[PDB]
């Protein structure tokens, strides 16, 4: 029923960052920039990459963070408080420790089970963790003591293939997305197969 208004795609900047796991999310966001002819403009204003694009009569406006994971928060604060868009209008991709490359899913609510990204963005929208998250599997590389060093890698060839799969599937029910159906999104996205 609610329109979204906002996609966050979560990343670190800098190119010791580039193309690293923990920056699927932006991956996804820049994908989705490029398939809708958006451009996406250095705004220090919203401590991140901006663009937007009108759909069903809404500017739904893309970000990347450029704070760094941690701090994500601050950049969606920020663009979200100027313009007003409540959480429920926002979604945010991120990278999925929980689910393998090839897999991308939906959730809406809940915790950021260690998202650090996640988590900021939980505390500074005053504390709501209603907001919607499209996961993006990356794997898990099978102790919480390598987390640190996994998502900072870059992934071998198979699994970054993998994770671009993950992303068509998700464009794929981009529509279902930008107007807030979460459960036909749901049907038709974890219904796909890399």
């Amino acid at each position: 029923m609610t329109a979204v208004q906002l996609i966050v795609g979560l990343g670190n900047p800098g190119p010791e960052y580039d193309q690293t796991r923990h920056n699927a999310g932006a991956l996804f966001v820049e994908r989705l920039a490029h398939a809708q002819g958006v451009s996406l403009v250095a705004d220090r204003k919203y401590f991140g990459l901006v663009g937007k694009f009108s759909h069903q009569g809404k500017d739904v406006r893309l970000l990347i963070p450029t704070t760094y994971m941690n701090r994500s928060g601050q950049s969606v604060a920020a663009l979200a408080g100027f313009f007003r868009i409540a959480p429920d209008a926002i979604l945010v991709a991120h990278d999925e420790l929980d689910m393998p490359p090839g897999v991308a899913k939906l959730k809406t609510g809940g915790g950021h089970g260690g998202h650090n990204g996640l988590r900021d963005i939980i505390a500074q929208l005053g504390n709501q963790n209603s907001f919607h998250r499209l996961r993006l599997g990356i794997g898990h590389p099978g102790h919480s003591s390598l987390v640190s060093g996994y998502v900072l890698g870059r992934a071998p060839r198979s699994e970054q293939e993998l994770l671009d799969t993950s992303i068509d599937f998700a464009l794929g029910v981009l529509p279902e997305m930008l107007a807030g159906d979460w459960t036909r999104a749901m049907q038709k996205l974890h219904s796909q197969k890399a």
